[PDB]
């Protein structure tokens, strides 16, 4: 049993949220729009909206798609600087998994993490998309601060799911795939927004299997963040997981920022 906590729009300094960015998996866009997920989108008014596993491709009126299945989105008020996609590794650009948007003071990144298998049948090639990704966003961040958005395919820590002990051998809750989400906080750096303002709180998740009645018990993971360079902790204002958002087997999660 979770609430999220009502939204804070002012950041720590007292500095009212100018920016609100929206992301949300909505396994199949087609699937997703006719469970009215777009209705709740036009009622959340994001600037900036991510989507990811639209499995389609080809105030939100700036739109770019990329496409192999999978599929990420990124809908803007505002035009970015510069729109650019995949991570710089031909490899791991083959299927659609990563849009880069620059703006003014920030670049966004939003991300379709590779999932590791059922039977763990891709957790090497995994393990190999994590230190590619690392390595492409502290390139990244090194030039200007960085937000990353999307479903990341893991849980971080027992908090993060509702059922560690039988999951520690499932993809999403390995330690490969935990040591490999401990390693690009460390080494970009970045902070997970949400646990950085609600260090303690459990049963915060943002999917739950569509098997075995899962949404309805809580039985979920978090799985998708918002991931902020150090410089940006002083715009944060709220990481909101929208627990009640139906439309598909994941949650929406949605960023205050004061910029
Ligand atoms: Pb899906």
């Amino acid at each position: 049993l979770y609430e999220d906590p009502p939204d804070q729009k002012t950041s720590p300094s007292g500095k009212p949220a100018t920016l609100k960015i929206c992301s949300w998996n909505v396994d199949g866009l087609r699937a997703w729009i006719k469970k009215k997920g777009l209705d709740w989108v036009k009622e959340e008014a994001p600037d900036i909206l991510c989507l990811q596993e639209t499995k389609c491709s080809e105030g939100l009126s700036h739109q770019y798609w990329s496409a192999p299945y999978s599929g990420v989105g990124l809908l803007s008020r505002q035009c970015p600087l510069k729109v650019s996609y995949g991570i710089g590794d031909e490899e791991h650009d083959q299927e659609g998994r990563v849009i880069v948007a620059e703006f003014d003071s920030f670049v966004l990144v939003t991300a379709y993490v590779p999932n590791a298998g059922r039977g763990l049948v891709r957790l090497e090639y995994r393990q190999r998309w994590d230190e590619a990704f690392r390595k492409f966003l502290k390139g990244l961040a090194s030039r200007k601060p960085l937000v990353l958005c999307g479903d990341l395919n893991v849980a971080h820590e027992e908090i993060d799911l509702r059922n560690p002990k039988g999951n520690k051998k499932n993809a999403g809750f390995t330690p490969q795939e935990r040591q490999g989400f401990g390693e690009l906080l460390q080494a970009v750096p970045l902070a997970d927004s949400f646990r950085h303002l609600y260090p303690n709180t459990p049963y915060a998740y943002t999917f739950w299997t569509y098997m075995m009645n899962a949404r309805s018990k809580n039985v979920g993971w978090r799985l998708d963040y918002f991931l902020l360079s150090h410089s940006l902790l002083p715009a944060l204002c709220d990481s909101k997981i929208r627990s009640k958002a139906l439309g598909s087997d994941h949650c929406p999660i949605t960023l205050y920022l004061a910029l």
